[PDB]
């Protein structure tokens, strides 16, 4: 129901924190981004934030779609942690 982009900055920075390291790359793969497209975000100061801002532009970029993507890369631990 809720668009990712509509979440308060405070929630989005929790999401971003948990997607640190290479997790954002794994997630981006699941969201349908090609390797070189992903590599293009490494030029940003905040690659995770840049990715999700781009992804979040679509109308099907809901929190639940994001959460679904995370379960699929076997990172339900992040879903559990955010739902806590
Ligand atoms: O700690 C990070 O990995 C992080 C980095 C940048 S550039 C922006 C937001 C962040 N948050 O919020 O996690
Ligand atoms: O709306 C919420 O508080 C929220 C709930 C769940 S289950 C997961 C992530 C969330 N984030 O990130 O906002």
């Amino acid at each position: 129901g809720n668009l990712y982009s509509s979440l308060p900055l405070t929630k989005r920075e929790e999401v971003e924190k948990l997607l640190n390291g290479d997790t954002w790359r794994h997630l981006a793969g699941e969201l349908g981004y090609q390797p070189e497209h992903i590599d293009s975000f490494t030029h940003e100061a905040c690659p995770v934030r840049a990715l999700l801002a781009s992804w979040g532009a679509q109308d099907s970029a809901t929190l639940d779609a994001l959460l679904a993507a995370l379960r699929r890369i076997q990172r339900a631990d992040i879903v559990e942690s955010l739902c806590s």
